[PDB]
């Protein structure tokens, strides 16, 4: 009996934030396999979950609007609007990155003129994590039905809006339970099953919860990196999407083979575990300390 809201429908309970389409755009930022939680309900519209609250954005030209379901209905809170200022991470200027990658980059230069508006969501850290362990060998529209299915398994349900139900994000320990494995294989999950219940598991026992993270996301990038590094199923390449989207690494650059594709054809590049990190170095090198945010501009533009 809830909605989905959108601006026409419901006038009253949007606050706006001034965002020119410049520094954001939210249909190359949403569903571009960074977070796998938003999804378009209806056209130009934005649902999914931040914590234990739904929201649903949209934007014009120069206003970004938000509204959350929770409590009567009511407009953001300035608290809440502050969460969603640094989930976006709108301090930092995306147009003066731009050009200063654009000096040095002349294929940057070309591919952003399209895309402009391409930044690096802040993210939580258990969400970023788990969400990654699922998506090695897997594409977006799959990684986004086994984390919903997770979510919905094991997560505290927070409200429906039309058909769609809405879970937070589960604590480690109902990710570490002795059945957990087994449930995850029956969602789909696969061999990703295992390293989900292992690596909470894994936080859990060896390293004292979820605090850890925390320690992670204020720690260095390459000691960050390296206890990413030791969690099951949490390699090099996966370990640098988390430190770049949930650590603070803005560095971090994730090396796969389409990245290698991308730095042999477009920028000529020639040199396993040893020239992944030697192509990471390139690019921090080439784009200096906001690479990974770089490198996300050129993904988004290849989706
Ligand atoms: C496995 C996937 C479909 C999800 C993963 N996402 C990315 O690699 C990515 C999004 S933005 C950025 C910057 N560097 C890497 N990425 C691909
Ligand atoms: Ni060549």
């Amino acid at each position: 009996h809830m909605r989905h809201r959108t601006l026409s429908s419901s006038p009253a309970l949007w606050a706006s934030i001034p965002c020119p389409r410049s520094e954001l755009r939210l249909d190359l930022v949403l569903a571009s396999g960074q977070s796998f939680r938003w999804k378009e309900q209806s056209p130009a519209h934005w649902s999914g979950v931040l914590a234990d609250q739904v929201w649903t954005l949209t934007q014009t030209e120069d206003q970004l609007y938000c509204t959350v379901y929770r409590s009567q209905v009511s407009r953001p809170t300035l608290e809440e609007l502050e969460t969603l200022h640094k989930y976006f991470q709108l301090d930092v200027s995306l147009a003066q990155l731009y050009s200063h990658w654009a000096s040095v980059d002349s294929h940057f230069q070309r591919v952003a003129q399209k895309f402009q508006g391409v930044r690096l969501l802040r993210q939580d850290p258990t969400e970023c994590l788990f969400s990654f362990i699922c998506s090695s060998n897997n594409n977006i529209a799959r990684i986004t039905g086994m984390v919903e299915r997770l979510c919905q398994a094991f997560g505290p349900r927070l409200i429906q809006l039309d058909d769609v139900t809405y879970h937070g994000f589960p604590n480690l320990h109902a990710l570490a339970g002795p059945e957990a494995e087994t449930h995850l294989r029956k969602l789909g999950l696969g061999y990703r099953a295992r390293y989900v219940r292992a690596s909470a598991k894994a936080i859990l026992e060896e390293q004292g919860g979820p605090a850890w993270l925390q320690q992670l996301r204020v720690a260095p990038y390459e000691e960050a990196h390296k206890a990413l590094c030791t969690l099951p199923g949490v390699g090099a390449k996966v370990a640098d999407c988390i430190c770049l989207m949930a650590l603070d690494k803005p560095q971090a650059v994730p090396v796969d083979v389409h990245v290698w594709q991308i730095a042999h054809r477009d920028y000529g590049w020639h040199p396993s575990p040893l020239a992944n990190k030697e192509l990471g170095n390139f690019f921090r090198n080439l784009w200096g300390p906001y690479a990974g945010w770089a490198q996300a501009v050129l993904f988004s533009a290849d989706l």
